[PDB]
C-alpha cells in the first residue's frame, strides 16, 4: 500500500516514533518519503552485492533482516524481510528503532543524509495535526 502523507504520519505517532532516539517525526516521514515514496512493497535489488531493500524505510537484507538469498546477511532484527513488505508497518517500525540504535543513528541511511539531514522538514508534518 502507498500511505498518504498524514496517514502514515499518524500512524508513525501512535507507534512510538516521534522523537525516538531524538529522531522527529517528520524526520521518519522524509526518510520514507525518499526511500520509498511512502510503499510497503518496495524493494530494490542491488546486483553488486546481491542484498535488496525493502519496504516504506528500505531496510536492506545484508544487515537486517533475512531474505534467505543474500550473501554474509546478519538478520540483526531477526526478522523476515517479508514482514517488511506488509500493509501493517509494526515489524518494519520495530525494525527501524533498532537500526538507529547503532551509533550512526539515522545517518545509516544515504538517502536521508542527501534529502533531509540539517534541511527544513517542517512540510512533512504540516496540516496532520501531530
Ligand atoms: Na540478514
Amino acid at each position: 500500500k502507498v500511505f498518504e502523507r498524514c496517514e502514515l504520519a499518524r500512524t508513525l505517532k501512535r507507534l512510538g516514533m516521534d522523537g525516538y532516539r531524538g529522531i522527529s517525526l517528520a524526520n521518519w516521514m522524509c526518510l520514507a518519503k525518499w526511500e520509498s515514496g511512502y510503499n510497503t512493497r518496495a524493494t530494490n535489488y542491488n546486483a553488486g552485492d546481491r542484498s535488496t531493500d525493502y519496504g516504506i524505510f528500505q531496510i536492506n537484507s545484508r544487515y537486517w533482516c533475512n531474505d534467505a538469498k543474500t550473501p554474509g546477511a546478519v538478520n540483526a532484527c531477526h526478522l523476515s524481510c517479508s514482514a517488511l513488505l506488509q500493509d501493517n508497518i509494526a515489524d518494519a517500525v520495530a525494525c527501524a528503532k533498532r537500526v538507529v540504535r547503532d551509533p550512526q543513528g539515522i545517518r545509516a541511511w544515504v538517502a536521508w543524509r542527501n534529502r533531509c539531514q540539517n534541511r527544513d522538514v517542517r512540510q512533512y508534518v504540516q496540516g496532520c495535526g501531530v
